[PDB]
């Protein structure tokens, strides 16, 4: 079945709880596998210890730059970047999990969780999963963002992994 993975998130060193994500490997297997392996850390690198560096209320929470911690970095398990697998899944509402990018075919490790329907991203960002549990944690993260994306608390993925 599709992988279930988790992110345990702190804000200014206090735990907020756990976000559980389903990865739609049946639709986007290569994109799902990248995220799964970055959660487990099994390639020797991944999301553990990295941050939500860009958070915009009423839009999304973005994370996954585990190399530069600022939106310029990250890498995939395949290499620095990998192609857009497909655009079949849509940005239908809060809880959608999608790949950040710098244009076509520039997926790495950065990702975002939507807090609203973001239909204008359809066909531009690869959707690959959704929140199963922990939308309350996502809403807390969102509340620590700003219009500019700068966070008002340090939001850290302290632990992450695969549940099934
Ligand atoms: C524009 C931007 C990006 C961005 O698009 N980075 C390019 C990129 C994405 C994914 C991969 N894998 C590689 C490169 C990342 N963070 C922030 C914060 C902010 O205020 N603007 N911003």
């Amino acid at each position: 079945g599709n992988p279930l993975v988790y992110l345990d998130v702190d804000a200014n060193g206090k735990p907020l709880g756990r976000v559980v994500l389903e990865l739609k490997a049946d639709v986007v297997p290569k994109t799902a596998e990248n995220f799964r392996a970055l959660c487990t850390g099994e390639k020797g690198f991944g999301y553990k210890g990295s941050t939500f560096h860009r958070v915009i209320p009423s839009f999304m929470c973005q994370a996954g730059d585990f190399t530069n911690h600022n939106g310029t970095g990250g890498k995939s398990i395949y290499g620095s970047r990998f192609p857009d697998e497909n655009f079949t899944l849509k940005h239908v509402g809060p809880g959608v999990l999608s790949m950040a990018n710098a244009g076509p075919n520039t997926n790495g490790s950065q990702f975002f969780i939507c807090t609203i329907k973001t239909d204008w991203l359809d066909g531009k960002h690869v959707v690959f999963g959704h929140v199963i549990e922990g939308m309350d944690v996502v809403k807390k993260i969102e509340s620590f963002g700003s219009k500019s994306g700068r966070t008002s608390k340090k939001i850290v993925i302290t632990d992450c992994g695969q549940l099934s």
